[PDB]
This record gives C-alpha cells, structure tokens and sequence, in this order.
C-alpha cells in the first residue's frame, strides 16, 4: 500500500483516554442519579458501557460514551412459538417503556439539570460540564430470548435489549453478547482483531477527509461487524498490517461476490449483518472495499507515480 507500517501501526492504536477515569466517571454518575431516585428503590436494573467504549473499538477520543441503563426486574420477551408470558410465571409488566423512560429522564434532569439533558430518537444526550459526563443514555428494557435455544427453563435465555425510539419503532439490541464474542475473536488473534476494526475505521474517515471516499451507511458498527468476520486466519498469518489489510479486502470483495455474505451475522451473532432493512446494502460495502483498495494503491500506480 501507499502507507508505511509505521504509519498503519498507530492508526491500530486505542484512543487516548484523556480521562484516566472516564468510564469509571461516567458510569458512577450515572448509577448515582438512579440509586439516589426514590421512584427507582424497588426496581432492578444495570447500568453498563456498550458500542465502541465497551468494545475498546473507539478510535476518537472526543466521541460520546454509549451508556445503556436497563430495567431487569421487568422485561421483554421472546417465546418460542405457541408459548405466552403465563407459560413461564410472567405478567405483563409493572411499568410499561414510556413510564420508565420517564422516570429515567427524572432522575437525569434531577443530577444533571433540563438544560444539559437532550431526548433523542434513540439515546438521551448528557452534556454536564459540572460532573464531567458526556455520554448517550440509552434507556432499555433487558430482552429475554428463550426461542433462540428453545429454552422452556425461566433462567435460561439469551440476554439482550430491547427499547423505542423515539418515533415509538422497536429497537432490539444484544449489546452484552457482541461485547463478549469480540472479547473472544480478540483472544484468538492476539488482540489483533480490534486493532484490525480502529484502522478501518480510520481509513474510513481518512478517505472521507481527502474527498476520496463517502458513504454515510458505511457506520463504524459496520465496519466492527465486517472485520468480526473475517475468518482468524487472515489476521493470524500476517506479518504485517499491510498485508493484513490487503488480504481483509480480498476476503469481504470475495464474500460479497459469492454471496455468503448473506449468512454473516453482527458480533452477537443473533441478527443478520446484510438485510433489507439495514442503513447499508451490499452494494454500499463494495463500494467501500473498492475505494478503499484504490485508496491504499494495493495495484500500485504506474512508475508509483499517483
Ligand atoms: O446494535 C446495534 C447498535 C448500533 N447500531 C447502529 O450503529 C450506529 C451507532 O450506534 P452505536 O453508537 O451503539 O455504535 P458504536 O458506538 O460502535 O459506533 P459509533 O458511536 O462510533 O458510531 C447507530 O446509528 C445504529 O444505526 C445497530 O444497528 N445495531
Ligand atoms: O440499534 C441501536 C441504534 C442506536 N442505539 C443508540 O442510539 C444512538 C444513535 O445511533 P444511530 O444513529 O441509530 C447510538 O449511538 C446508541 O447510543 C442503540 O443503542 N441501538
Ligand atoms: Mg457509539
């Protein structure tokens, strides 16, 4: 490529943490303004990192923290067919979505004041220069799948999220089970797969800064997902990230042709990564995998003269 190894090393690093207690901060903020909520003393619930921060993905200092605060002592469900709440001992629920978003936004405007507390479609924006948090809330509902591995045991499920936008559409996440199956590819390639997701991400936003290359669909929880599947191998046998990266784009152009990419899931591996109702086609990865083949000059120019 047209890029040293040096170069392509530090686009690999994590983002600085400015902060040292940043997460640390923020979740205890957090925590603090619901345990100190009366309306919240008889409710159970988590408050955790998801997105690039709880992935170690982030590859920008200065972006927001995705903080997911999830009621667990009422839930959502999915049964396998046939099968109702009643089948497993379960009510309908003691506070419905909009009453706890409500409570949620309460305890928030009480820690952090009206002004610093913004709702949006699909996270609530805090923006406190006085506790130093500067974070996407998302509150959710904890989602129980009992279908995926036809569970009829009440404790045996599949662990995700489930909350509304805004505009009331039905958003259904597994934020804990991506975390931990990116914890595993990790694991497996000598903590290069995460290095492999920020330089990515970093040409991305180089190709968008140097009128190369843009496409809004291309998100960076794309590119996660993309580089989670690209079989260990082609990050386990490199010896450099030249040819790392050299052989990612051959992979996904290739899987993209042959069209099994169409059996690739998200890191949690309970949604498909390509379906008609994504932000991104098909068509809108090939395109990225071309610019950023052209970009890199991986055919390198004539004379390597640009
Ligand atoms: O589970 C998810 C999470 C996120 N998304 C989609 O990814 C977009 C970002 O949602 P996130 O903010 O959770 O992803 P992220 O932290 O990894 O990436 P950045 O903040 O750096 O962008 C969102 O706009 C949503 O469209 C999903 O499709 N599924
Ligand atoms: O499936 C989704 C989409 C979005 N979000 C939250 O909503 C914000 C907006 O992301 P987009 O734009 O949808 C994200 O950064 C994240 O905080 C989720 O939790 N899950
Ligand atoms: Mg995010």
């Amino acid at each position: 490529s047209k890029f040293s190894e040096s170069t392509l090393s530090g686009w690999t690093k994590p983002a600085s943490v400015t902060e040292e207690d940043r997460i640390e901060n923020t979740i205890s903020m957090i925590k603090s303004a619901i345990k100190n909520d009366n309306n919240f003393d008889n409710l159970v619930y988590e408050v955790f990192v998801q997105g690039s921060y709880g992935n170690n993905t982030n590859v920008r200092t200065n972006s927001d923290i995705d903080v997911n605060i999830m009621l667990t002592s009422t839930f959502y469900s999915k049964y396998p067919e046939g099968k109702t709440n009643s089948d497993y001992g379960f009510t309908d629920g003691t506070i419905t979505y909009n009453e706890y978003k409500n409570l949620i936004l309460t305890a928030l405007t009480n820690k952090f004041g009206t002004g610093n507390v913004t709702v949006g479609n699909k996270s609530i924006k805090i923006t406190s220069n006085s506790y130093r948090v500067e974070a996407d809330c998302i509150p959710s509902l904890l989602y129980r799948n009992y279908e995926y591995e036809n569970s009829s045991s009440p404790n045996n499920y599949i662990e995700g999220i489930k909350y509304f936008a805004s505009d009331n559409t039905s958003v259904v996440n597994y934020p804990k089970v991506h975390i931990n199956n990116g914890i595993e590819k990790n694991n497996q390639t000598h903590k290069n797969y995460k290095r492999l997701v920020r330089v990515i991400k970093r040409l991305r936003n180089k190709m968008t800064a140097e009128n190369h290359f843009t496409n809004e669909n291309i998100t960076s929880f794309l590119i996660e997902c993309l580089i989670w599947n690209v079989p260990n191998n082609y990050i386990n046998d490199y010896d450099t990230w030249d040819e790392t990266i050299k052989q990612t784009l051959i992979f996904i152009k290739s899987s993209i042709n042959d069209n099994s990419y169409k059996n690739w899931t998200e890191v949690s591996g309970m949604f498909y990564l390509f379906h008609n109702n994504r932000k991104w086609t098909s068509d809108d990865v090939s395109s990225f995998v071309n610019s950023l083949w052209s970009f890199m000059e991986y055919l390198e120019h004539h004379h390597h003269h640009h």
